[PDB]
């Protein structure tokens, strides 16, 4: 009895891909297996979600997994709540009402904040990216007017990556003679390396704003003079992920680009997970006996059963790569804890974590 | 011979679209005329959106004019590029690089830019609608890391009508003691009344940061203390806008509400302008003799003489209510004027004015 679902996947997002199709291997039974459809697209594009939905709807799907980004968040968030189509994603989660998306990321603004409280920093800048979110700006900016906080705010997102030579040079004649050496990295991480090579040195503290701070190269030279500091949602020390890493350690890179690694990025991770809680999901459907086309159709015409899949997806509470899973009414991650790193000559270790409830903990 | 048009307007848009209706009348003609086929719809909502355009595309229209806000701004600028559909708006502008997209509104952030050194602030609130933009938040935070400025900048937007007595108690904490009484506004209007309500006070300068100074109501108390400046892209001492005036000042109310006065809200402006454009652009297609439906069509059919339209479109230079018209290739707004206003005891005055090649200038 296959359960259809969608997979709407950013082009070149092979590991994350990978991870699903592990997860697909790991959470699938003899009679019960997911079957997913897969497009893959630019996910900027409005148009190209908008039709890769609609497609997915036509077919009959119960649940889409899939990427957004700021451009699209909201053909996501509007055409999921219409149509009561339930939409699970790693990608940034967002503050405001949205029924029917499931957010598998936790949320950082609340870690981050109180990061930055336990260096005490109270002038710092906040370089961050047009081309992301901005609830966490919102939140950054929010703080300061209370904490009197004297931040340096630089949308350092839509580089004409021309001009990018002489952008970075007004952004340090800004900084470099404020002495201002304490700077937060809010971006896509390509843009850290942009900068962070813009800069080379020794007197700076960076912190990273993302939820995969050991992912990657992202470290290539912890020679390097300059304390930093980040978040890590994926511990390698937890059983549960040892033991994944047991297996994905040893898989075929031909079969599954971007494994064959003893690391997976935060997003992969959250992928994987993402396929563990649809799957406990309609496997809860099935243990309540719960029995479960056209996208511009007028009047619009709900999924009737979609409300049932909605309420088994937020009720799910396991464990995964990426800690404690659990869920409010609004598809937020709640009770989760997030590792709290900072760097060393060998490399990088937990100094300590944040959860909502008691804020940060130092190890 | 009828040129087919779409128009998409907010619920509730009523002055605007009695401009459209008393534009099409003026710029009509008796062989060549405007067809338009109307939609009122909640703007914010992306699906309705989609479906709306969707609609106006297999109908076959030639051109849409409309309106778009901050969630639904991508749908737009997606769908119109993928498509070859070309969309007039008075809404708000973008940066990006946005093909087929006709932004009437000019930009503001420049002149505020400018207002801003020319009364020599260095430390002021900046209070915007998180239900509004934040291009103009970006780039004064942007400006203020450069400028030395100490810019507070509180998001007065998402107040649940409810908490907004306590919310302002906190905002006014962190101001009035700070002693910071040099205040910019960049939010709804009904949000200035509420905000200004709040403060009564002949110390603050505040800055209305939009183009509509004199619109509507906004100065209903003009013996009430305090420096009030602003920006006004219909100057109604122009030959061409006071000419309009004496027209729309003796409209029937029934027939065209929100006309029977003897102003008239920039966006309406922007709205009978948009008509102006669209007509010259048709008549220029003619004099040059060039002749000229699914939306989820897999593959893309893009419309073939989508771009000889968005040429004619981004070619006309005319003059208007909200001055010259001018456009470069990207759709925006150059070689445009904006009236700097001031308060006084008796009304609003010009003290000057600012362009993109000169910034500002003192009359």
């Amino acid at each position: 009895n296959s359960i259809q679902i969608g997979g709407l996947f950013p082009r070149g997002a092979d590991q994350e891909y990978s991870a699903f199709r592990v997860g697909m291997v790991q959470f699938s039974t003899s009679e019960f297996r997911l079957t997913p459809h897969i497009d893959n697209l630019e996910v900027a594009n409005s148009f190209a979600v908008t039709n890769a939905f609609c497609s997915q709807f036509s077919r009959g799907v119960y649940a889409i997994f899939g990427f957004y980004d700021k451009k699209s968040v909201n053909t996501i968030t509007s055409f999921c709540g219409t149509l009561h189509v339930s939409f699970i994603t790693p990608s940034f989660p967002t503050d405001g009402t949205h029924p029917f998306v499931i957010q598998m990321r936790p949320d950082l603004k609340g870690a981050l904040l109180s990061l930055i409280e336990y260096y005490q920093w109270d002038k710092f800048a906040y370089l961050y990216d047009s081309d992301r979110g901005l609830s966490t700006l919102q939140a950054v900016l929010d703080s300061a007017a209370e904490k009197k906080w004297q931040v340096t705010a630089i949308n350092v997102g839509n580089i004409n990556n021309d001009k990018k030579d002489e952008m970075y040079r007004s952004l340090f004649q800004d900084l470099e003679l404020k002495k201002e050496r304490r700077v937060i990295l809010d971006c896509e991480r390509d843009k850290v390396n942009d900068i962070v090579d813009q800069v080379i040195v020794k007197g700076y503290h960076y912190i990273i704003a993302n939820l995969g701070f050991t992912d990657g190269d992202l470290l290539k030279i912890q020679f390097g003079g300059a304390n930093v500091s980040g978040f890590q949602i994926v511990d390698y020390d937890d059983s549960l992920v040892s033991k994944f890493i047991e297996r994905w350690s040893t898989l075929e890179e031909k079969e599954y680009p971007g494994a064959h690694t003893t690391t997976i990025k935060y997003t992969s991770a959250l992928t994987y997970d993402a396929v563990q809680v649809m799957t406990e999901a309609f496997r809860n459907l099935r243990k309540q006996r719960i029995e479960i086309g056209d996208c511009l159709a007028n009047p619009a015409v709900p999924w009737g059963q979609g409300v049932e899949i909605e309420r088994a997806l937020k009720q799910v509470q396991v464990e995964g790569l990426s800690g404690n899973i659990k869920f409010d009414q609004n598809g937020k991650r709640i009770n989760y804890t997030i590792n709290i790193m900072e760097l060393k000559t060998n490399g990088p270790r937990k100094i300590g974590y944040w959860s909502e409830v008691d804020k940060m903990v130092v190890t």
